[PDB]
């Protein structure tokens, strides 16, 4: 039913509408397109910078999930823009996206994955906790981690 591919530029507008519909319509987050410039240039911000951006796609090749990673200093990384279509959330698509990131991090000598998220993503918190992430304090984040978010997590790979 589902395949994981690297983001390509054809998906720019679809990706942005996907993320924004979930953020604004489903979670009622006060955020919009111009708050998220990284999405305007994914190749530049994620792929060309030593990061990752993967799409979970269905049989029609439409986006049903997303996951990004930025590379930090000191061989660490930050998870970004993880989203899964509501109609596909108990098909283990989040797990498959994460697994792809973890495997790619191992190839690229990344020791760990930090993330920040909002309390409004209730299910995502339990997901991270159930998938190797421990909750950390804001003062525990490294200096190259970009601070935005009210809940922080870390998963050790090494
Ligand atoms: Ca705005």
């Amino acid at each position: 039913a589902i395949n994981i591919i690297e983001y390509n530029r054809s998906y720019k507008e679809e990706l942005i509408e996907f993320i924004l519909s979930i953020q604004k319509n489903e979670f009622n987050i006060k955020i919009d397109r111009d708050d998220q410039p990284d999405l305007e240039n994914i190749e530049h911000n994620y792929l060309n910078s030593g990061g990752q951006f993967w799409l979970a796609i269905n049989n029609h090749q439409n986006i049903v999930g997303t996951i990004g990673l930025i590379r930090l200093d000191n061989n660490m990384s930050a998870l970004k823009k993880m989203f899964v279509d509501k109609g596909y959330r108990n098909l283990k698509i989040g797990k498959k996206l994460l697994d792809k990131v973890i495997m790619t991090c191992k190839e690229q000598n990344i020791d760990g994955i930090y993330l920040g998220t909002i309390d409004k993503f209730i299910s995502a918190q339990y997901f991270y906790s159930n998938n190797g992430f421990r909750e950390i304090k804001r003062g525990d984040l490294p200096s190259s981690f970009p601070k935005l978010d009210n809940r922080f997590y870390y998963r050790n790979l090494k």
